[PDB]
């Protein structure tokens, strides 16, 4: 019975901006209204440079902004109108206190509860949108509840959502699926179909899965817990190549040509970032922690364990292949992104890397053909520091990769970058120090080996023995 | 592509050699297939019409060609003389004494088929390991072989690892996700490579063989189990913090699954995953690894066995707990005791598991299998009195819950969802519980409860 | 104050049982009292000249009202039917396998019980737990009840936990600090409440009952325990402090204890707490914590073990370092092998451990007690007839035997008679040198004349 025609979005950001222009796009008759504290993010939703970049995004906000989709800073009216409120805040890493460094802080998500239904009267559906830690929707329940109106009657439904950097319209326009989570009550239920029928307008019904709340809040953790998993997986694997002469390539075919296993997100890498992967495993971890499940805490903290070996390992080779010391010697580090096709560096392994060479007195020439310099100097600047010394010390940042390896004694791929393969290695090696080594932390080389062997430089790589 | 495998001998008739080269055999009817054993036995059991394994299809397969170019021996010595490829299909227990011992896997058969193969052999041949083998086993065959070198002889050492599972092995060997060969870098090593593709190419798509180096080959095998396995025990971790929240393992698992990334396969939560493929596997992984000095990765790869440890440890302790924390004396149904349905087979079952728990508590256990032999549970549950005072085989399920405080489901089998549980709760000592261990009551629970029963299975919240 | 008891039976005639429902019988004339139990032999027992259970002021209980409103029976069914209460009063020994070995409880015979009351109960009852139980025993007990109800049929739970120490059961029962209830904060809870208060109201000032939740009556009983084994450690942990500084533990003993926040009992160090309440229900208590997820609670109670494990340690480590650390069929005099004076009870006895740890040195003892029977000292030393023993345990007839040509005198029972022994005597049949090592300090005030004699003399919480 129950039908949405107003909808508000609370937050403008890489979630809520990109899921509700889509729903706009493909829902003509919704008036979908996305807003959020930050004017000058606002501003530029109605602009002609968006405040996000994704493929795609582009045209479909300008299909339909002004039409059937709006953005503005008019956060109370918005609700005020709306039949189905989407919380869509970050809910970052708490920084201090209990949990530091592990626990989701909901100072916003509770924002957002008290800011609801201090603007609310009659009916809505407040769905959470962003990834939560799992009892958030209990949360926002409680805010409710202590706060409740003559006649007001707000349900609360958990609908995560599965967006990748650099493929959000693809994403949210044939996703594998749609999770919503509501309540097991006859109400519960209304308000799950009313969300239900929204995504129907795109979306297949056998794609919609519709579960309870913690069940949803659960899933979206374990799905990139179990992502994560597979990745450190495979590099583990690679480390056991190394050892024994087996190549983590072959491998990972091998392994993955298992239907029950499937073969994606089996490439070997230097380690997984981004700003998801960590934070939720980390947020699991921590989650187990709380309700007593030790066991269960220290299998999921082993993925993170397993990535950090990953990334110190391949610092070590390096170090050790430049005699344990590398004290005012050139490096160049090619590649930023926390993987290709990006400028985000979020928990990007290159930080990592950086920051184990800057240790050991490195002058790091770094490279990448979209990050932004201002942006690598902040990722390796020590907090507040806004004119940090290591950085002035040791750290360049070229404008071309030969620069960067302009009388250098390693070479540092860390990030996947397609133009790697294709750069002039006979020149590079001319202008290196010698021995030159070349340190190919995402496999981007492989095929070339023997090419630059015969160039003369000592080219590693992860999972392939020395 | 100039050499042509026509021969081949196969050492050992197990649940690996067996299967394989009979298909073998029956795809490729110019080559003559002998299969040879230590056993004479299970040589003569292969020889009637009474296989020594059972796999649904094998029989006909093994009759459509015995006689004709398949031929099981126990004259291993000529087998090997005449042969142009010599598998090795022996197992490789783990070790039970020594440095290593459980975890380090045994390597006097796969030892003792080098020796014997080079003693009768000249000329050129390709030997190949086709049974599980811990990594750098064939490199320990290379060097026997170059130890005991001969004029004219080259022997040529590949990996070929077998992916069967219990109760599909026919249908694993006719149409596989792939086929796993490996061999040197080298142009002779290439060669041998290609002769073995040149066999399976003639019921396998070449783009199913997937080639590589011995190692990768050995590797991906142990690996392989790892990750399906790192499967079962991930899920079974959800299932505890389902338990602990009110989400719904299966629940967690369909939307996790529904990821094509991550795929829908072997997330069906459990009691533990069992065989004799997984453990074995898993801990011989990671014994390689502490040998190898990555003890990083030895520890992240033992977490797949603690978690499975732990899932069946924290069932037997709701068990329990549920009953007040005594069960001395008290009469227990155990149903189900294969490590999985639809098999006879025992090897790492959690049954015995879960069963040895409730013993050590001074439990009654009437246990019911549909397929297990009475006599392999008592030997499973023996060990190396208890028995005897504390453990009943029951002809029939009803028999196991007649005077219970507690029916325990640890094997899927098909028949307990359509039991007459109204019945059962009659006769059952209150309060009456159910421990499903296997999710195989799932959308009974309402009926369960209003019958009078606490119901609990894993992944879902008391 | 409506309902009225007046038929009362008790499953399990006991340490527990036996007397305090003799008690309640001696003190209600009006009250029906039927105690039971499987063991036939002790019900005989019970209705014979001889008790099967030695406390002073029992027999004389029994015999003013066995036959009159007092009866012990093997019949247990008809007199859970006929009554108003019923007591449960069986033991709940700790698990010797499985989940929670050696510390967490085992409630077979409470679970037992249950069944057998609801099979043999109709209409109203009172069904209140007596004997020592775990935390949550009441829920189990309720549970049971709960899944196997019948029409009319309603059963009330309550915590009644007694407070008897060995030797003075009949005062700790006829003038008791307290009682203590605990029942459910419901209407019916509070009317079984009431009801039970009423029988003790017979002989104990309202005041001095002590109503409370049943989880609170079950947890007193344990915790008061842990909190009198605490103050015991915590003075065995000043005598080894006294011992390595010139501080002596009576001393500082009457100084801690004239503090009245502190008070002045449980205050006499020794060689270790024994009996078979204190380390059951401290290690069931850590348990517990353990089970709860409350970690630092359960390492802060196991500290209170530690420490007597401790004591007892360092005691048997003096006594070896003394004789050269070689024991090797040396002759030793035990005196004293209960738990402590004036019972023959030997259940966790310090004397038991001291001597464990002088056999695994190859020692030959000869042990004296003037009331524990030779029969349990050498079931006591024996491997759950054992080989040890027979090499090296001598029971002793009288203590001179004991000592004549010991090199050490070992006192772990604090016996009145050996303070007037003859030490003169002794010391010239012993082997020199000679050594007293005092566990229990009953030797105080002998010290310059046992040395002027010739004996190194050493006590806990002495400097030597
Ligand atoms: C947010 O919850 C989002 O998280 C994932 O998307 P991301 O934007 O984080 O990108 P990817 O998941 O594609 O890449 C993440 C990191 O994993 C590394 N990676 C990936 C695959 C592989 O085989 N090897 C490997 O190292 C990448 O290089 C990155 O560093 C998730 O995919 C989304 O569903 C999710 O919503
Ligand atoms: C040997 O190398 C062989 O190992 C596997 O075969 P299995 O015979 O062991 O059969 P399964 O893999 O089917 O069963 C293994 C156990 O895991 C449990 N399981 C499975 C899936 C799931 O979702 N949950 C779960 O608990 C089963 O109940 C079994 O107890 C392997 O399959 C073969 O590839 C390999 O050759
Ligand atoms: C049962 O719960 C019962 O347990 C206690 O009674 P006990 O029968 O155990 O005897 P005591 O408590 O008198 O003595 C116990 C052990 O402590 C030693 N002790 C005592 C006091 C002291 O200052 N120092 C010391 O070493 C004794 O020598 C015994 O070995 C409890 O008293 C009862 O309330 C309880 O109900
Ligand atoms: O009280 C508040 C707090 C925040 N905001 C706005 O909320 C938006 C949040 O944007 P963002 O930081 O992008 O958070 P999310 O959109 O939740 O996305 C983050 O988390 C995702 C998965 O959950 C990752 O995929 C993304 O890369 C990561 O940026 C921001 O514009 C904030 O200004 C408000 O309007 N009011
Ligand atoms: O010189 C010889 C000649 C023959 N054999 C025989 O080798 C055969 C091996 O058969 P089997 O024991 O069944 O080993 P596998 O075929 O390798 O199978 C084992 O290992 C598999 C994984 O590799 C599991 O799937 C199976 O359940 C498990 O039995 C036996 O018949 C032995 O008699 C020798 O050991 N030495
Ligand atoms: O199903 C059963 C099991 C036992 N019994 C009898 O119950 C009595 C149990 O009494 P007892 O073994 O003495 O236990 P309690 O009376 O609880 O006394 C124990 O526990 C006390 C701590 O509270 C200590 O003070 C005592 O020394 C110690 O014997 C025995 O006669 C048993 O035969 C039954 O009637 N039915």
């Amino acid at each position: 019975m129950f039908e949405i025609k107003k909808i508000c979005c609370i937050g403008a950001g890489y979630v809520g901006g990109p899921t509700c222009s889509v729903i706009a796009h493909m829902c003509p008759e919704i008036r979908v209204t996305v807003v959020d504290v930050n004017e000058s993010r606002i501003n530029a939703w109605n602009s002609p440079t968006l405040p996000i970049y994704e493929p795609g995004l582009k045209e479909v906000v300008e299909s339909c902004r002004g039409k059937n989709l709006f953005f503005s800073t008019n956060i109370d009216d918005a609700i005020k109108e709306a039949d189905l409120v989407f919380i869509s805040v970050n809910t970052p890493t708490k920084t201090y206190g209990m949990g530091k460094g592990r626990a989701a802080d909901l100072k916003y998500i509770e924002a957002c509860a008290r800011r609801i239904v201090q603007n609310s009267n009659g009916y809505k559906i407040v769905t959470e949108k962003s990834t939560v830690p799992v009892r958030a929707a209990e949360s926002i329940r409680r805010i409710f509840d202590a706060n409740t109106k003559p006649n007001l009657n707000l349900q609360v439904l958990s609908n995560p959502q599965f967006l990748a950097e650099g493929t959000a319209i693809k994403d949210l326009k044939n996703p594998d699926r749609v999770l919503i989570g509501g309540d097991e009550t006859p109400e519960g239920q209304r308000a799950v179909q009313a969300l239900c029928a929204v995504y129907e307008h795109w979306v297949p019904r056998e794609k919609i899965l519709t579960t309870n709340t913690w069940s949803s809040e659960l899933s979206k953790l374990a799905a990139n817990a179990f992502l994560a998993q597979r990745i450190s997986s495979i590099n583990s694997i690679s480390a056991l190549c190394e050892a024994t002469g087996a190549d983590v390539e072959e491998v990972a075919t091998a392994i993955g040509m298992d239907q029950r296993i499937g073969n994606k997100f089996l490439k070997a890498s230097v380690g997984f970032g981004g700003s998801c992967f960590q934070k939720d495993v980390l947020n699991l971890v921590y989650l187990c922690e709380a309700l007593n499940l030790p066991e269960v805490a220290r299998y999921w903290q082993q993925v993170i364990d397993m990535n950090d070996y990953q990334r110190r390992r391949f610092a070590s080779r390096i170090i050790d292949s430049l005699f344990n010391t590398v004290t005012d010697k050139k490096i160049a580090i090619l590649g930023f992104a926390f993987k290709k096709d990006t400028g985000d560096t979020r928990e990007s392994s290159s930080i990592y890397i950086s920051k184990y060479l800057m240790d050991e007195g490195a002058h790091l020439h770094i490279y990448d053909p979209k990050v932004p310099r201002e942006q690598i100097v902040v990722d390796l600047s020590h907090p507040g520091v806004s004119e940090d010394d290591q950085v002035s010390r040791l750290v360049t940042i070229s404008k071309d990769p030969y620069e960067a390896c302009d009388g250098a004694h390693a070479v540092v791929i860390c990030t996947e970058w397609d133009m790697f393969k294709e750069l002039d290695y006979e020149r590079i090696h001319k202008k290196m120090l010698k021995p030159a080594f070349i340190f190919d932390g995402r496999r981007v080389l492989d095929g070339l080996h023997n090419e630059l062997q015969t160039i003369g430089f000592q080219i590693e790589t992860i999972g392939k023995k020395v």
